[PDB]
């Protein structure tokens, strides 16, 4: 019963990275990945492949990859946080992109924040072990 | 040095917030304002803090909502629907444990919600992790 982590991500080799992070990090946590805005709207708003909510449980938190082609960073946040039954969730951008703008941009969309992917794995390691302290451990995180 | 504006008006909590950052060696410029209307009057450099100079925009908001001149809801809803500020990190600090008034704030807007520790000592961990990710993991917006 491991809190679920909704991942919009479908490089494979991005998908193994994170997977090895999250184990590196000694992190105990449901990762699920999602290929696109549809299949990540849908897993938040249970539909279709993710109507059965017992076999796909309410995100604890939300992960997206802005660096994802089929991914509509704006539309998928900008719908949620005008929906007031889903607009309580912790959503974070994941970029390899350090513009200024695109950061600033992300914030004013509505993601609660925004990580540049680290280099390496261990990099990636410190900075995930960072965002599941604080996230996890520090703060308190809202329920559905 | 970053600019992280405090909603808090007791003078305890004000000493208590004040030792943490100290005892967390962070190095910071702490702007304690009252009331809502002097926050708001920070974020838009309005009255008391219309020179930017003196003033500099916040790199984060912490609010604390056992505050009772603070209408948070109203503050944090304005600041969501207006485009020119609605990036800004904002986050809650209560005493408050309640699943409901905890997922009340994230509805209304705040980035992050965090219940006021029992002593400095845990304060002082608890703001040493959110300066961590806030400030070294994640990229803060820009004004």
């Amino acid at each position: 019963t491991l809190p679920t982590v909704l991942v919009a991500e479908d490089h494979d080799y991005d998908k193994l990275i994170l997977t090895e992070v999250f184990a590196r990090a000694s992190i105990s946590a449901d990762l699920r990945f999602v290929s696109d805005g549809e299949q990540t709207l849908d897993y938040i708003y249970g539909r279709n492949r993710f109507a059965d909510r017992g076999d796909a449980p309410y995100p604890a938190i939300v992960l997206l990859d802005l660096n994802m082609p089929r991914l509509d960073g704006r539309k998928v946040v900008r719908l949620l946080r005008q929906d007031e039954t889903v607009r309580h969730l912790v959503v974070i951008a994941l970029s390899t992109s350090e513009s200024a703008k695109h950061i600033t941009e992300a914030y004013s969309i509505g993601f609660n924040a925004y990580l540049v992917k680290p280099a390496n794995i261990a990099d990636y390691v410190e900075a995930i072990r960072s965002l599941w302290h604080f996230w996890m451990n520090t703060a308190s995180l809202p329920t559905t």
